[PDB]
């Protein structure tokens, strides 16, 4: 159990009062948990942001101005997870929407470049309460986008999904 606290994920902003109308998730942004194996398996299209968790379906809403977006530059960035429960870990992966993705429709695999721009494999080790990954956001991405940070658990069938709303510039 954990969430991306910086840049504050969609789910987490829901608790800080930076995002509203989220529902249950604002009570526990660290529990956006669903099946692992994305993108081959995992959350069904249209329910990726909520990890296909019915009680978190508010997260699946998608319109050009629905979510509060953070302003970031392409290139080097730092993503920090805050874990409320530390489990044996297989990997951490970050995906970003393709250029020209439809920001007026619910997220689907067709919305994302299915190859993560970066991946960290922990060999099953249990992570510290704070985890920070540094990756380069693709330079060909500008304007409104969604970065999906996925945490795959090694000893269970699940993963945690953290959608992050962003507005990119050079």
């Amino acid at each position: 159990h954990g969430y991306v606290e910086s840049p504050a994920s969609r789910a987490y902003q829901c608790k800080l009062q930076l995002n509203t109308q989220c529902g249950s998730v604002q009570a526990e942004p660290q529990s956006v948990e669903g099946l692992k194996g994305f993108p081959q398996a995992g959350p069904a299209d249209g329910h990726i942001a909520s990890a296909d968790k019915s009680t978190f379906f508010e997260l699946d809403q998608q319109t050009p101005t629905r979510w509060n977006k953070l302003n970031l530059k392409t290139g080097p960035n730092s993503f920090t997870w805050k874990l409320t429960a530390r489990h044996s870990t297989t990997s951490w992966r970050y995906f970003i929407t393709k250029p020209n993705w439809d920001a007026s429709q619910p997220l689907t695999r067709a919305s994302f470049d299915l190859t993560p721009f970066c991946q960290f494999n922990d060999g099953g080790a249990i992570p510290a309460a704070q985890v920070t990954h540094q990756c380069n956001i693709p330079a060909d991405r500008s304007g409104s986008h969604v970065i999906l940070a996925v945490w795959d658990i090694a000893d269970t069938a699940n993963a945690f999904y953290q959608a992050i709303d962003v507005n990119l510039s050079k």
